[PDB]
């Protein structure tokens, strides 16, 4: 019986007509919530992949998982477990339009909180007009009431772009009934102008958080009226103003990037590192890039700015890159391998024997989410990190034959990121890693394998190989399928509780292989 064959009855043919399980709904959902569907895979194209992702969605609420569905969409974005927020709101946005009046319920209740900032909501909106009733009046008008008024000041005091986004819209559309003074005065801020919120708070008393709104603005509005580095200097400090309130001119100095670069919120800095670095910001042995690698080296920071893993390899290759052109800075390109691992959720070793296989094919050249980085070297990163914590790790990479192994554990992300960039090719054989185990007597107690699960050999199945690797070796082996797109596929049995469906950059990945690892 080779992969060309159904296994059982439950197989389905893969891209290649080669056949595998079809991944659990659930489990695709948490594929979809990492991984999107921008750009589809190497074999599917990207529409039919969204389609493919959406009608598993109905499946699940079609089987009454409605409301399971919601609180798992609820959970990953609590946790910042997905990398981009796009895929969790279209799903959201499908539970609040479903048939089934249980799931549309929970899906409103989860607005505000899903919808973490404002760019959240737009998406939302839009993908609901894509797919204004009481309850999505309701839901906005929550979100805006659960928001703290300051917060929302400097948001929509933040230059506008010609995105069809728009506040004033939001607060009308609902109808909303501001909670709070706060609410009520960026409100007006909003829909009236600043000098309508002057006049109806001059006089006014107010409470020390409400002044502080109202200081705040004013703070926003002097920024327009001058040109005066120290005057815009003192505004960032006292206020914490980030770049997008301020004029272009402002812009052009030197020493507000650096007032800028004191508080800079994570995000922002990562995107800025080229352009502050091309701008003698961030210049060599300078204190400037020592603060830099400080913040971006502190876990509780990382954490509290929602950096996720992706970011940061993205971020990393970005600007290694050096164009716009500058020095990549190599302390920071050091901070940056450094934070990437302090993002992922850490977990205590399991000690175990790991046996982590990139999948090195020719459609692992399929890009992720929407970015330049390719599925295998999104694997390595994956499986750099599983290595890094389980000290008994061999890495190991495949095509339709083992080839040698591009990386080792002691290379830097940036150096992973080179050796993977062209490195795919060939046809696809999953179950190389159990074979190669095998035949080099090598002992493992967990297989990782890094794929989309699109084999296509005349060879054994990879369930099968896992089989007779246990058998032979003696070693009640697990294998964990590491998926790297959001296709439906797994070459993991799941009529066999020692094999399991996991998905690439779930940045609490390590905590769901150690469960199983260790039967938890």
């Amino acid at each position: 019986m080779d992969q060309t064959q159904p296994l059982n009855e439950k197989q389905v043919p893969n891209s290649e007509g080669c056949y595998v399980w079809q991944v659990s709904d659930m489990n695709r959902l948490r594929r979809f919530l990492c991984f999107g569907s921008e750009g589809g895979t190497y074999y599917i194209e990207e529409k039919k992949l969204g389609q493919e992702n959406a009608e598993a969605l109905l499946r699940l609420i079609e089987d009454g998982k409605g409301c399971e569905v919601v609180q798992e969409i609820k959970t990953f974005s609590q946790e910042g477990r997905a990398a981009k927020q796009e895929p969790t709101l279209f799903a959201l946005a499908v539970c609040s339009q479903c048939s089934d009046i249980k799931t549309k319920q929970a899906a409103f209740r989860a607005v505000p909180e899903v919808c973490r900032i404002p760019t959240h909501l737009f998406t939302f909106i839009q993908f609901k007009k894509d797919l204004w009733g009481r309850a999505l009046r309701k839901a906005v008008s929550d979100w805006y009431n659960t928001k703290d008024a300051l917060n929302l000041a400097m948001a929509v005091t933040k230059y506008k772009q010609r995105n069809g986004w728009s506040h004033k819209d939001l607060l009308r559309l609902s109808h909303i009934k501001p909670a709070n003074e706060g609410l009520t005065m960026v409100a007006k801020y909003v829909s009236k102008g600043w000098k309508e919120v002057q006049e109806a708070y001059k006089e006014k008393e107010l409470s020390p958080e409400t002044e502080k709104v109202l200081k705040y603005l004013e703070a926003t509005e002097r920024v327009k009226r001058t040109k005066d580095e120290l005057e815009i200097i003192h505004l960032i400090d006292e206020y914490r103003l980030v770049r997008e309130h301020l004029l272009t001119i402002h812009l052009k100095s030197k020493e507000i990037w650096k007032s800028l670069l004191q508080d800079m919120p994570l995000t922002a800095l990562l995107r800025n590192l080229g352009k502050m670095t091309a701008d003698s910001v961030l210049a060599p042995a300078s204190s400037e890039v020592s603060s830099v690698c400080e913040r971006l080296t502190n876990e509780k920071l990382l954490k509290k700015a929602r950096i996720h893993p992706f970011h940061i390899l993205v971020a990393l290759e970005t600007y290694k890159k050096g164009h716009l052109r500058w020095i990549p800075d190599t302390s920071i390109v050091e901070a940056l391998d450094n934070a990437f691992y302090k993002s992922f959720k850490l977990v205590e070793p399991t000690g175990k024997r790991f046996l982590l296989a990139i999948d090195v094919s020719a459609s692992m050249n399929q890009r992720v989410l929407g970015s330049i980085l390719n599925a295998s070297v999104v694997a390595a990163a994956m499986c750099m990190l599983v290595a890094r914590t389980e000290k008994d790790s061999h890495m190991v990479a495949f095509s339709d034959e083992m080839l040698p192994c591009p990386i080792t554990v002691n290379m830097l992300l940036h150096e992973v990121v080179e050796k993977m960039s062209d490195i795919t090719m060939g046809s696809t054989d999953c179950a190389l890693p159990m074979l190669w185990a095998q035949k080099t007597n090598t002992a493992a107690d967990i297989f990782i394998v890094f794929t989309d699960c699109e084999t296509n050999v005349e060879d054994v199945h990879p369930a099968t190989a896992l089989k007779q690797y246990r058998e032979k070796m003696g070693i009640p082996a697990k294998l964990i399928v590491c998926a790297m797109t959001s296709n439906g596929f797994s070459i993991a049995d799941p009529d066999d509780r020692g094999m399991l469906d996991i998905c690439g950059f779930d940045s609490g990945a390590l905590d769901v292989i150690r469960n199983f690892t260790l039967d938890l």
